[PDB]
């Protein structure tokens, strides 16, 4: 591992959404609920050995928090990720997850270009028990901007992006829920994909410690692997962070 490159910094955006029931309306509150929650994410990312060796110390830090106080004004027909209303459906207290993750890389493109990764943080009831969402490990995106031209956008956006939204059926999920929900989306940028059934070493039985962290289906983190990645995740991030670290990796502040 380079020391000097072994930190992915992060811009973290706080809508709104967030900014009124996670904040309570209060900019100190909603700042110190991200910092702890990265800083206990960094914490799993850190001491997790890659090769199962020494090829350990790779995590993330904040560089900026971007706090946004009231909605995204609009014009008619415009859509913003941070605007009042939910897209597609108004009806609906959440927009469409991958739309919203579409719409969030599309705004923050200036800002995402000049971070190894940019994180939307949102308080939004998404269908069907959807708790985030993030590119890289997907059966491209992920660490460090690499462009993806827009034909609807007409522009370059970058595909370092990923959500976590603290609302599932109606309330405030735990902290210890939501500190698994933003590792899981930054694992995907990280490289990993889900744990899959077929894997038994990737995805064990409770009374074996039960899922890991990439496993497709929330864990609450009392269990022994819940907050920890598999041998495949393992696997896959250490492919990742080999061929990014260089590219995109600053030393740890
Ligand atoms: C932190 C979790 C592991 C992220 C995944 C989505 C995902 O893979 N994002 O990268 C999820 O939201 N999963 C939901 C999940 O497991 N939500 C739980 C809290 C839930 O609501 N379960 C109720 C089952 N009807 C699904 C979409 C599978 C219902
Ligand atoms: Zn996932």
């Amino acid at each position: 591992p380079d020391p000097m490159k072994n930190t992915c910094k992060l811009l973290v955006v706080a809508d709104h959404r967030f900014y009124r029931y996670m904040g309570r309306g209060e900019e100190s509150t909603t700042t110190n609920y991200l910092i702890e929650l990265i800083d206990r994410v960094d914490d799993i990312y850190r001491n997790t050995a890659w090769d199962n060796a020494g090829f350990k110390g790779y995590g993330i830090q904040i560089e900026q928090i971007r706090i946004l106080k009231s909605p995204q004004e609009v014009k008619p027909g415009e859509k913003h990720y941070n605007m009042a209303k939910s897209y597609p459906n108004e009806e609906k207290d959440a927009w469409d997850v991958k739309m919203l993750l579409e719409q969030f890389s599309f705004d923050i493109a200036e800002e995402a270009s000049k971070v190894c990764l940019a994180h939307l943080f949102t308080y939004q009831d998404f269908d069907m028990g959807t708790l985030g969402l993030a590119y890289g490990g997907s059966p491209h995106g992920g660490v460090c901007p690499k462009a993806y031209y827009s034909p609807v956008g007409k522009k370059n956006i970058y595909l370092n992006s990923g959500l976590t939204s603290t609302k599932n059926y109606g309330k405030t999920i735990l902290t210890k829920e939501a500190d698994l929900v933003t590792t899981h989306e930054l694992g995907h940028n990280f490289g990993a994909e889900h744990d899959p059934d077929g894997l038994a070493e990737c995805a064990p039985n409770e009374d074996q410690g039960g899922k890991y962290v990439m496993y497709p289906i929330a864990v609450s983190g009392d269990h022994e692997n819940n907050k920890m990645f598999s041998q495949c995740s393992k696997q896959s991030i250490y492919k990742t962070i080999e061929s990014k670290a260089q590219e995109c990796f600053q030393e740890r502040s």
